[PDB]
């Protein structure tokens, strides 16, 4: 008699099932991981079988937890992940993750005949080498075996509903992922499809994130701990769950998540690309769009930091305390924090990390801080690329364990100038999932009712004087990207 909704997350190296009660109150979670194949550079598989498997116990463990009945399964997944379906529905390639670089020379050549240019004003797929067309692309021209025998392209969530169900569907969210879904009609992309020489057939139904996917194979509704009537929902993308999950449903807010890596994200009223091309335009549906810039240096460039510009014994702590030692902009130094390459907001995968400006003046201090204010102001350069010619965002919603810290929040607000919320619940995936949930149950019907479950923490304030100080240190910022831009390649 008493309900549950299992909200699950399907990440890269993790699911994380989170268990919440009919109230939204997460009782319970459970996460199991599994490894990420990388025989050699640039590629990143992973069996889908280890992925599934690690759903059922996740599911299994949390029915333990309980005594009542699971309402719901929801889903919040990683994207851009593509896996080929023989005619058995069997298994002919692993998932193949965004982080694989298999298809990185097929970008550069489309980038280079202006035909990811195409599919980018077509599906507001950055030309990045993470999207399926692109990969589908490659598979085509050099697995031409697996290719051919290929009935059915999908991505891990459609997988591991098909498991469990029998049914090929993706949701809107998803499907924006691939690098084929139109923005204008939110189908398939009849003009990409020919070149891929895919068929409509051969992919996934798109249906709306909310949809129920009934019933459970019984194999699993044993197995799993759940009922004859537990019902699937069908979920969406990480991306786009996340967003809504901390609240920020409309374009007058956006949301900021930075860990290891980061997202800056907003979901606005119709398409909107960049002649540039430097955010995503992922559909929701067709009155929501999700413009973002994933970023790779986050917290991962923050402990490069902390350990090569001190030594491994640095706690973070450690090295905020020493950063807030120095002067809000560091004397004028500017960190380009691009070590590991880049997406947004400069789509760069050669790009480099740089400290430009170096003065006797600049000490270890200023050197600590430069680092931090160098993640924040490309966190904050990837942001202004969404908001250009529009209305600036009342608050940015904040998570992830980078933005921890009371600098680091206070230091964002002054960055950007917009006070920073941060959420009282971390986990914003799982919670839109369950979202999604008490949609299909009826048991919510507008998207602004989320902001009852996706609640704020802290907000800071810009401090009007700092905050001035980085208005006027942020183009300095942008004219060293600048001056650098072209020199990347130039590096190998």
């Amino acid at each position: 008699s008493l309900k549950y909704i299992i909200g699950m997350d399907v990440g890269t190296t993790a699911t994380k099932g989170v268990l919440y009660d009919i109230n939204g109150k997460a009782v319970a979670s459970v996460s199991k991981g599994y490894p990420l194949i990388q025989t050699k550079v640039g590629q990143a598989e992973e069996d889908p079988k280890l992925i599934f498997d690690a759903v059922q116990e996740i599911i299994f463990d949390l029915t333990q937890k309980i005594d009542g009945k699971i309402a719901a399964i929801s889903w919040s997944s990683q994207m851009h992940s593509l896996i080929g379906l023989g005619s058995d529905d069997e298994l002919l390639t692993n998932s193949i993750t965004w982080a694989d670089n298999c298809a990185k020379s097929i970008v550069q050549d489309a980038k280079n005949r202006g035909f990811a240019q195409q599919i980018y004003r077509k599906t507001g797929m950055p030309m990045h080498p993470m999207a399926p067309i692109y990969k589908l692309l490659w598979l085509k021209n050099k697995k031409t075996e697996v290719f051919s025998q290929a009935q059915k392209w999908i991505g891990i969530k459609e997988y591991i509903i098909f498991r469990l169900t029998g049914k090929l569907v993706t949701d809107t969210t998803m499907a924006a992922g691939t690098g084929i879904l139109n923005l204008k009609t939110l189908t398939w992309d009849q003009e990409l499809l020919d070149i891929l020489k895919i068929k409509k057939e051969q992919l996934p139904k798109i249906a709306q994130p909310t949809k129920v996917i009934f019933p459970i194979k019984t194999e699993y509704v044993k197995k799993l701990g759940i009922d004859s009537d537990t019902k699937i929902i069908l979920g969406a993308s990480d991306g786009y769950l996340s967003t809504i999950g901390v609240n920020a449903i409309d374009s007058d807010h956006c949301a900021l998540n930075v860990g290891t890596s980061g997202a800056i994200r907003t979901i606005v009223d119709q398409p909107k690309i960049d002649p540039s091309a430097s955010y995503f335009c992922y559909p929701a549906d067709k009155t929501h769009y999700l413009l973002g810039g994933p970023v790779n240096n986050g917290g991962i460039v923050f402990n490069w930091a902390r350990q090569t510009l001190f030594d491994a014994d640095e706690t973070p702590q450690d090295f905020l305390d020493v950063a807030q030692t120095a002067p809000a902009g560091s004397r004028n130094l500017i960190f380009l924090p691009y070590l590991g390459g880049e997406r947004a907001p400069i789509w760069d995968a050669n790009a480099r990390g740089s400290f430009v400006g170096l003065t006797r003046m600049h000490q270890k201090p200023e050197m600590a801080r430069a680092v931090i204010e160098g993640i924040i102001f490309n966190l904050y350069d990837a942001a202004s690329n969404l908001i250009k010619n529009t209305k600036k965002p009342v608050a940015i919603n904040a998570t992830g364990g980078f933005l921890k810290s009371d600098f680091v929040r206070q230091l964002c607000a002054n960055i950007f100038n917009v006070p920073i919320v941060t959420m009282k619940e971390q986990q914003s995936g799982t919670l839109a999932a369950m979202f999604l949930a008490r949609q299909a149950l009826g048991l919510n019907q507008d998207l602004s009712e989320i902001g009852q479950f996706a609640q704020a923490d802290k907000v800071y304030f810009p401090n009007p004087k700092e905050a001035a100080t980085y208005q006027k240190l942020f183009p300095l910022y942008c004219e060293i990207r600048n001056a650098l831009a072209a020199s990347y390649g130039k590096f190998s």
